[PDB]
């Protein structure tokens, strides 16, 4: 679980999506896995603008945070969930480090801000839906 909070925006992943965000639908794409909700309260978090390759992400299934190098968002096979079935993903990013099912929604973020959220993984990869080119999350 995780969102971020930048504004009078709420981004989570699309598939842990709530009633309430549903019912305040600003945005949302099934290829990325990206849900954004509109909030009565204001959000804090700077979103990076930047082509950074090198972040820090939290781990709930570890309780701590690492540092990753991690790819460019491109379209990345996904295997067939409870959510979706197989297909490409888009906006995708992927590191080597460890990730769970309960760890989609942890933030990735480099010097400049938040960069992403965790969305998928296993075999020892963790895949990041990019935010930064979302540039309505600031105006
Ligand atoms: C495969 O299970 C893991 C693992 C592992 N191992 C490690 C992290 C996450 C998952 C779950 C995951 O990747 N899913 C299921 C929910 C929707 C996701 C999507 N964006 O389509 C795909
Ligand atoms: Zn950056």
């Amino acid at each position: 679980s995780g969102a971020i909070y930048v504004g009078n925006y709420r981004v989570v992943n699309r598939h842990l999506a709530t009633h309430n965000d549903w019912a305040n639908l600003v945005w949302e794409d099934s290829s990325r896995d990206l849900l954004v909700s509109s909030t009565t309260a204001q959000g804090c978090d700077t979103i990076a603008r930047c082509d950074c390759q090198t972040g820090v992400y939290y781990c709930s299934s570890r309780r701590k945070h690492y540092p990753v190098s991690f790819s460019k968002p491109s379209l990345i096979f996904v295997e067939a969930s409870e959510y979706y079935p197989a297909r490409y993903q888009s906006h995708l990013m992927l590191a080597v480090g460890h990730s769970e099912p309960g760890d989609c929604g942890g933030i990735l973020r480099c010097q400049h801000g938040v960069v992403g959220i965790v969305s998928t993984g296993g075999n020892g990869l963790v895949g990041f839906a990019d935010v930064r080119d979302l540039l309505w999350l600031d105006e």
